């Protein structure tokens, strides 16, 4: 086999051409495609030619920013330096500027809109104070990340809910994902046959989440997942002064569960300090996963605020975290370090869709049981307090109405209406004491009662309420944070970093409280710019 | 944050007083609402007053024995000694006593019901003789644990069936069963939609297994089972004279499953002698569990009954397990190690049920795959026998004919009339070889068959039996003895004691016999006292 | 006790006496009950009869091979010492005589039956022709093995196609399977209730998986799979010359999966060299399980010829297997311990059951879970091909053309006609990127279509096609190979060989690759030797 020898030693000589100019061919071959395309029909062709775009103009500043990272860092420096030397007296003009964007903003808009959005600006406050008089360290607080937190989902909403270019955005990229959950129907059609609707929840919904978590593990693989996430934690870092280690796990919490977010950084575990880790269990708490956000859409709940509420909660995480327990030691991760996330095993993107296609199995499993267990107690203990209210002639008594009017003073405070408070309380004690697929549920059955055009009222009770509080509610519902899942994440976190069992414990509970704050701050920002109909 | 560090120092040096009156005003607040209620209505309100009642009785009783344990002690001793001085004379006239009573209750009570009721006594007789002829070390037998295990047998069958008051009780407590499981329905209805009557087994029979692990669980977690089982461990320690760690396990496995019944005594399970050991899983399978209770129930299966055979299983599987294998050796473990019981790792009662739900997950895959694979191959078995049974011009050949007539004496001598001992045998056979869910729905759809009041004998075929027979079947199959289950039980059982492997598989089948005869036992002296209607 | 411990000596003391007259007994009893049988009926006890011969039969040929080897091997040896004195010359005889029986084969039968069978033959050449070329060690090729395993597939096709005695054998072997998957429907029924025909696969086909994967541990259980697995090797052993230890698991790779063979021999895994390694695998991809036999009936695919494919699939996987990777090292593992295989730890056969049937559950659970997420995103492949597709005007771009434009020329090579080629290919394509559970639903769907009779093209489209191709396309689909299956198989087999962790990544992809070349030369042997009707 000389010939076979020969080969050998040619492909060894020149590997790093022979694979370059495979790779340039198959992109030359796109590229023609695209322009065929363009050049028989553009406006037909107009999507795929923005798709290339942009992904040519990441990647160009990809490199660049690679290639000429120290000649940027030098050309800014100097008027760093500058600012540096000015900061001294600067720091209080653009102090007072803002605070008076601010009052300007509240006094032409807010009042405009109504007395509600006031208050949901007033409970923003009153739960910011709250959690400094309640902090682990009240006079170590460093207020940067706080504020800038706070102003990046003000900037945020703004952006998404009151303006048309960021309206229109999210409600096209919503659309997309209602569009991509309905192919989970083939495969339940075929294990569950065509009668696969006669259960839905069970043969229709959790495909949904199967489907998802295995284009997730193959996104995982190509490595977008690990693009974005790099690019969001940048920001937050630079604005907010965070450390890398939870930047990271909070821009990575926005698509991933709180049992696999930790994953991305699981070297350095050991090694980081209480604050970071209570941090890092504030972020699990006030974010849903990628994979359970087919089914709550499935039941209703709309697509654009479930996916501006996951974006808006990863700064609130952050503020909470740091104001409720702020740092008192020395970082030990860099910044290269913190970035760099490995991998899953997986040798083909084929390989990745079966790994997260097993993976799945618990998960449903878990939900569906856990379901089970919660309706079976909520059902006998509503039988009971019946039972027992009888015997002061009040049989209505129901772990409904005990929550309607303990829960009040929180959704008052994030602008609900009087009337509507007592129904957002109930869905509160629902996220509370079971899970929040329950409190996804009622919503969605008061979202189908309103749509329906039915009587507000009969015989006394509400039906249903307002389009504005089922939005808050939206927001203040989507976290991962009840007392059940503190067991589940004690003992995950425990797994990875068995060296620090003793201070995952302490600041679980502080943070599964810190997790409820942020999304409470999330719906009153909501609140302040949403209208009342 | 001085202020907060007066209210820190205010907390840390009054503690105990702090806690104590918060939980002194629940308690308050609690007895106004009871007595409120009796004074709005009293009738309306009794079950609420006698809760109370009991619940105050025994909180003070406990607390008395804890504080006064030594007085009383003292206080009793000298009339010990006493006894102890006369007992040398006094032990036959006691003997005798007994033995009179015994035979006065046989001519003027069993005779009187009739002959079935005697060969039932007879039946008893001979299975204890024949675990005597069969013992490991028939020459070293401590009669006292044999004797007194019959005997309380024999006092809960008097109490429960031949009185009105115990009649009533388990009466009441098998219909509180019956509306407990109905709860799971809600669950069932929304992961499995109202269709979920379709699949009757799998969409609402197991869902009823999911419910009740999860209180059971619950209930773990507030210590009232661990209450329980204390004080039934007592009671037989004290009269049985057996070994701690084996009356705390035979009392909790009442409750608990052959394989979880043993971590109650995790630490001390390397230091039990081999008897022990064999009393444990002699109890485990001697008894069920109450996660699958309930779907007995749902079967048909009167709860009264199933109740009261899981009670009077203890005192047998311990008396048979000393028979079949006494005592050679010195016990190690106290009263004190044995009776604490280490509860889970749950921090709040919310964490409990769903590591509750989490296990019956295994628990509900593991029977349905089981009963799938079990009737699979009765339904080849059966075909196979058919068609070999055919060359002798006899194709009616199956395992259910083999089995009648060879399980038969085993019936009869429990007491089964002629005609249907040979239908019980065929229970006996399919609890045997399969597990009890098997026996159970056949069971069942004889108890339906004799409700609809159809002919008894269609074709010279007898369709359902006797009331009784149901009853005395009922006792016979309450067990988790088969033979699959050994290797299991091993398996559990060296995992939670690898040192001690030898020592496990050794008595495993000793074990297992020894359950069968304890159902037994029992089944006799349910028919010695219901009578033949 | 002096009447047990004497009765204990004289069971010790003739203690294999006596159970050997028990065993006898049972025997004889056995004997009595089949001659009784033919004596009140011939015709009717035949096969009885026929079962009795031929266990009789093997039995005292298993005796006498072990009690007089020594005698007959040096019986054997002087005619294989004269062979290997003339082999010189008589080589040459021989080779040129099969050549010449190869050419008369072909011109008298193949040249008749059609131009596709010699097509048949000639993709047979060329597939070994391209495994020697990118071999290895193209120069160190020993072609023993391969001769001999295509010869053995040569000779079972004609024995099981060409023969009306095999044909009719493995016509009613096929029939009897499709008997026994219908016991499964009792568990079925009652499990999921009489509605369980709602939901075919996940309710009745499932169910068959779990049923035969409990038979199949009863029978290793009582050791019918390891005398046939030791029967089956020492012939590929003898003619072709493989070392034992790659012998036995390509025989037993017949009837058990790739993650389950290998634990035929475990302790002899890490001292096994790469080339048995990567026959291990190959064996494992070119196969499949006995599990999932039922399932692919179910589908409307020919018993007759999946087991005809599983039984040619070993030849032809340690043929290619020898040939794509050949030995160069020395084989340390011997025949008598290879042959050895350990029984699991199981006590009885219901334990067994047991065991087989929890081992069932990841099995289905897997199989769903990958279905869904498959054909998910086959629909999200398809909408997307069809959305790039029109911008050329072209909106009919599919995964199914794609695969038909680009798998054709091994369907052709196979002997599959120029319109079939392309509808072959998609089934190809199916098995390669997705599992082999697609490939066979699509196979069903085109067998109905065929039986049902309806045309043959609407609009232009193909709608079935032949018999025959749906024949090779059954012997092409008949393994586990797929892009997926290569971590699993990694993993699994490094988890039982730790330390060989480098050698296993290496070979895998070759092994992927061979195990498919090994069911296109089954497919290539079944076309050439099949009529066109
Ligand atoms: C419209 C809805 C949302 C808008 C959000 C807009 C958010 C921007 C709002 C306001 C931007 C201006 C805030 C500047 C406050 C000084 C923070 C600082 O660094 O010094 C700290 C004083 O920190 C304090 O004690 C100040 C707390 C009260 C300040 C209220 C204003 C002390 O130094 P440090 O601890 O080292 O830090
Ligand atoms: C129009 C609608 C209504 C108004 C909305 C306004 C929304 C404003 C949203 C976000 C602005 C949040 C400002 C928070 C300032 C934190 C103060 C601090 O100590 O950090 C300082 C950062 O230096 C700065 O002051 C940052 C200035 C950013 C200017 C934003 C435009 C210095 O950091 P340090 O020395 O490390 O300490
Ligand atoms: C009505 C239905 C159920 C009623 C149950 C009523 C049960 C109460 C029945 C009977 C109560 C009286 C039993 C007393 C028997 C003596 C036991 C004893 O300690 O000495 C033992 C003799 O042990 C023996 O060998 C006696 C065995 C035959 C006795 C039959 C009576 C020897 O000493 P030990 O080994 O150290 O003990
Ligand atoms: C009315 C219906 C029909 C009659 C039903 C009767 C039901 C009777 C049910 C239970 C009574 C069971 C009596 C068993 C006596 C065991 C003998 C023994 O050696 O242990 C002795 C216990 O000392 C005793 O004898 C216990 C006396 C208990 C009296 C019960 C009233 C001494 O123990 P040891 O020295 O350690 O040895
Ligand atoms: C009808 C459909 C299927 C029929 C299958 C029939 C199969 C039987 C077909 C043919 C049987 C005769 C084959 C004998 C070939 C010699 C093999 C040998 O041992 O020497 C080798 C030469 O090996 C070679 O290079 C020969 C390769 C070309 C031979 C084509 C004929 C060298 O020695 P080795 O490496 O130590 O070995
Ligand atoms: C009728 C239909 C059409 C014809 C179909 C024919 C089907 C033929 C099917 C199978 C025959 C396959 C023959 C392969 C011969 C391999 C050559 C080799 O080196 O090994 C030699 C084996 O010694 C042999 O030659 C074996 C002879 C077997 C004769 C079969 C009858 C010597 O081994 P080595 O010294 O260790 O090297
Ligand atoms: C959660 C993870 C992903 C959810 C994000 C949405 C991804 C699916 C959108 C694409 C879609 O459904 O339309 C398809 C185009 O699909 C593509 O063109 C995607 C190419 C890659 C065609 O559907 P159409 O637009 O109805 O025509
Ligand atoms: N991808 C994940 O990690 C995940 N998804 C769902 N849940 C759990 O399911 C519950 C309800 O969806 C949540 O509270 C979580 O505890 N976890
Ligand atoms: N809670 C438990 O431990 C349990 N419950 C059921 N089983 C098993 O399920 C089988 C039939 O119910 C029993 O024989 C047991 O082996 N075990
Ligand atoms: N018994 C087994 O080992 C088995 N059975 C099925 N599969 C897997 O299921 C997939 C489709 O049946 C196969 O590719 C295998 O990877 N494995
Ligand atoms: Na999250
Ligand atoms: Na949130
Ligand atoms: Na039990
Ligand atoms: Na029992
Ligand atoms: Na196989
Ligand atoms: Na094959």
């Amino acid at each position: 086999e000389r010939m076979c020898g020969r080969m050998s030693d040619f492909c060894r000589e020149h590997k790093t051409t022979l694979r370059y100019i495979i790779w340039g061919i198959l992109i030359a071959g796109y590229l023609a495609l695209v322009i065929a395309a363009c050049v028989m029909n553009f406006h037909r062709a107009l999507p795929l030619f923005v798709i290339t775009v942009v992904a040519i103009f990441f990647v160009v500043w990809d490199h660049l920013m690679a290639k000429y990272e120290s000649q940027i860092a030098r050309f800014l420096s100097p008027g760093q330096r500058l600012l540096d030397s000015h900061w001294f007296w600067l720091k209080w003009v653009i102090w007072g500027c803002l605070i008076l964007g601010v009052i300007l903003w509240l006094v032409f808009d807010t009042a405009k809109l109504g007395q509600q959005q006031l208050v949901s600006f007033g409970g923003l406050i009153i739960y910011t104070s709250l959690t400094f008089l309640f902090s682990k360290h009240p006079t170590k607080v460093y207020w940067r990340p706080v504020f800038w937190g706070i102003g990046l989902q003000f900037l945020l909403g703004l952006l998404i809910l009151r303006t048309e270019p960021g309206f229109m955005a999210f409600d096209w990229l919503g659309k997309q994902v209602q569009t991509f959950l309905g192919y989970s129907d083939a495969g339940a059609s075929f294990v569950f046959g065509e009668k696969y609707t006669d259960h839905f929840f069970a043969f229709k919904v959790l495909p949904i989440v199967i489907f998802f978590s295995t284009v997730m593990s193959m996104l995982y693989y190509l490595g977008l997942m690990q693009w974005i996430i790099r690019k969001v934690g940048w920001v937050m870092l630079v604005t907010m002064g965070t450390s890398p280690v939870e930047s990271v796990v909070a821009s990575g919490n926005i698509f991933i569960g709180q049992t696999e977010s930790p994953l991305l950084v699981r070297p350095y575990l050991p090694y980081v300090t209480k604050s970071e880790l209570h941090a890092i269990m504030t972020a699990g708490f006030s974010t849903i996963a990628g994979s359970v956000l087919g089914a709550y859409i499935s039941f209703g709940v709309s697509s654009s605020h479930l996916l501006t509420a996951s974006v808006m909660s990863a700064p609130a995480a952050l503020a909470i975290s740091k104001l409720f327990w702020p740092e008192t030691e020395t970082p030990k991760i860099n910044l290269k370090n913190a970035m760099k996330m490995e991998s899953g095993d997986s040798r083909n993107l084929l390989e990745a869709a079966t790994q997260g296609a097993s993976s799945s199995i618990s998960l449903v499993a878990n939900i569906a049981v856990n379901l089970i267990a919660f309706l079976a107690l909520l059902s006998f203990m509503n039988s009971a307090l019946s039972w027992l209210g009888n015997m002061f002639d009040y049989p209505q008594l129901s772990f409904e109405v005990i929550c309607s009017y303990v829960f009040m003073p929180f959704a008052f405070m994030m602008g609900v209406d009087w009337q509507d408070s007592f129904m957002v309380a109930k869905l509160i004690g629902y996220k509370t004491f079971f899970n929040e697929f329950v409190a996804y549920q009622q919503l969605s059955k008061l979202i189908s009662l309103r749509q329906v055009g039915g009587p507000k009222f009969v015989d006394g009770v509400q039906q249903y309420m307002s389009m504005r509080s089922e939005a808050i509610s939206t927001y203040a519902l989507c976290g991962f944070a009840n007392f059940g899942s503190l067991g589940i994440v004690i003992g995950g976190l425990t797994s990875m970093a068995p060296s620090r069992k003793r201070d995952i414990t302490a600041g679980a509970m502080r943070a599964l409280i810190a997790g409820t704050i942020a999304c409470f701050l999330t719906a009153c920002i909501a609140g302040m710019l949403t209208n009342t109909p």
